[PDB]
Formats: structure tokens, sequence, C-alpha cells
């Protein structure tokens, strides 16, 4: 439905944020 | 609807947060 | 309504977070 | 109501995250 | 309810994210 | 339900973000 699909896109954006934070952590490790 | 469109804007703000973290990681990397 | 307005405030808070991250990335570039 | 109050608490958590990020920005200076 | 308790767990994770950012801020100036 | 399960995936993504931030903070110490 409308709300569920909108929540799935929010979940997708959060996974992308989580991925970007791992990259940051990798960068800080050298 | 009201709730669906409000969630959509939250989704956009989260994608923008992801983009900004991506840039931070690239700046730390380089 | 109650929920829609509360989701709008959450959306504004995420915009501010996104902005603060852009500021951090701009600092890291300068 | 139940959902609105839980969303207000989520907004409150987002304000503290914003605040911590601004302290991080100034720590980088 | 189902949704209320799910949103309370989301608030809980966000509070943990807040703390984690505080500790980053301390590691940075410290 | 659809919405409750979507919210649990969002909660899990946020716990993953908190965890990545703790790793960043630990890396900024050592």
């Amino acid at each position: 439905g409308e709300i569920g699909q909108a929540l799935k896109e929010i979940g997708k954006a959060l996974k992308e944020i989580g991925y970007a934070l791992k990259e940051i952590g990798q960068a800080l490790k050298g």
C-alpha cells in the first residue's frame, strides 16, 4: 500500500546511510 | 495522502543525509 | 492532523541534520 | 495519542542528534 | 500496540545514535 | 502487519547505523 511502500523507501535510504558510515569507518582505518 | 506525502519528504531528507555522508567519506579518504 | 504534523516536524529535523552534515563535509574540504 | 506521542519522542531524539552533530562540527574547528 | 511499540524501538535506536555521536565528538576534541 | 514489519526493518537499520557510529568512535580513539 501507500504507507508501506513509503516505509520501504525510508528503509532503503537508511541502509544507504549505514553503508556510507561503514565507508567512513573504512576511511578512518586507512 | 497526508501521511504518504509526509513520509516521502522524510525519504528525501534521508537520501540527502546519505549523499552528505558519502561526501564526508570521500573527503576523509582523499 | 496529529500524525501528519508530527511527521512534518520529523522531516524538518532531518533537513537540519542533513545541513549539519554538509557543513561538516565542507569543513573537511577546507 | 499513542502514535503521536511516540513520534514526538522520535522528533526529540532527532533534535539531540542535530545538537551532537553541531558539536562535532565545532570540534573539527 | 504493534505500531506504538515499533515506534518506541525506533526512538530507542535514535537515542543510541545520539550517544554514539557524543562519543565521536569527545574522541575528536579529546 | 505490513506497517509493523516495515517499522521493524527501519528499527533494525537504525541499530545498524548506531553500531557503525560506535565503530567510527572507537577508530577515532585509536
